[PDB]
């Protein structure tokens, strides 16, 4: 495909997010590389406005499916790569069980040769003393699958999944994700059969970085076909 060629090597990533969580304005910037060949993502984020009002783990999913590693036999299902270099719109609604919910809009594309992801995030209905606002979430993350199906009508895709965040007392916090992807151009794309993505992430810190931030490593491989 058209965009397949762009992911042949290691790609520079640039991430910019603007959010407001219950009137808690903030900004985050990340940089890192991408190696679609191994389904590898390596990023670092800094909350440029100070202290991040919410828990890092809550942004993980928000913070590049085009870096998925598609087995050769599944190449014809890669929608992300197909949408490039034009890019696509990734829209999201993330509901936290018994709490607020994030609404996301992001544009992912190429700028010159840097893969860019701009996000506008809006979050409301959070309990000030909730798990989120009250930062009860442990700095860790579990493995999982993201389910993918076509969106013929829309010439896009619909993805649905759930994340389970650990709470400091042993409990679990639910995050149900709703997701639509549409391509930015009027270009042709790849509409896939149903499959999913297998995710593995590890969060970490930068011993030397004083600023509020998050180092995130992630492996993603496509399956179910």
């Amino acid at each position: 495909s058209k965009g397949e060629e762009l992911f042949t090597g290691v790609v520079p990533i640039l991430v910019e997010l603007d959010g407001d969580v219950n009137g808690h304005k903030f900004s985050v910037s990340g940089e890192g590389e991408g190696d679609a060949t191994y389904g590898k993502l390596t990023l670092k984020f800094i909350c440029t406005t100070g202290k991040l009002p919410v828990p890092w783990p809550t942004l993980v999913t928000t913070f590049l499916q085009c870096f998925a590693r598609y087995p050769d036999h599944m190449k014809r299902h890669d929608f992300f790569k197909s949408a490039m270099p034009e890019g696509y719109v990734q829209e999201r609604t993330i509901f936290f069980k018994d709490d607020g919910n994030y609404k996301t809009r992001a544009e992912v594309k190429f700028e010159g040769d840097t893969l860019v992801n701009r996000i506008e995030l809006k979050g409301i209905d959070f309990k000030e003393d909730g798990n989120i606002l009250g930062h009860k979430l442990e700095y860790n993350y579990n493995s999982g699958n993201v389910y993918i199906m076509a969106d013929k009508q829309k010439n896009g895709i619909k993805v649905n999944f759930k994340i389970r965040h650990n709470i400091e007392d042993g409990s679990v916090q639910l995050a149900d994700h709703y997701q639509q992807n549409t391509p930015i151009g009027d270009g042709p794309v790849l509409l896939p059969d149903n499959h999913y993505l297998s995710y593995q992430s590890a969060l970490s810190k930068d011993p030397n970085e004083k600023r509020d931030h998050m180092v995130l490593l992630e492996f993603v491989t496509a399956a179910g076909i």
